[PDB]
């Protein structure tokens, strides 16, 4: 029964992740209007990067801060929020 417990433990980190869903990020790789690039969520001392995509069919260069409005696993979809 190992591979359930294993599935239950993939399923809860899934669940860990979709919590970010209400967290701003930061984008490290470029996400064009159709495409993939990467972030990481606002908490950059305790947090970890991810696959990202344009959620708004938006064009998202390195540096700019985003929120994580849908996420899917390791694969979050983001737009530029960029807050004061």
């Amino acid at each position: 029964g190992s591979h359930m417990l294993e599935s239950s433990a993939e399923e809860s980190l899934a669940y860990r992740e979709d919590d970010l869903r209400g967290r701003l990020g930061k984008v490290i790789t470029a996400v064009p209007v159709d495409g993939f690039g990467e972030v990481v969520i606002e908490g950059i001392g305790g947090t970890i990067s991810k696959s990202a995509v344009s959620f708004d069919n938006q064009q998202i260069s390195y540096g700019t801060t985003v929120l994580v409005v849908d996420i899917n696993n390791g694969v979050l979809s983001v737009t530029p929020h960029e807050p004061i």
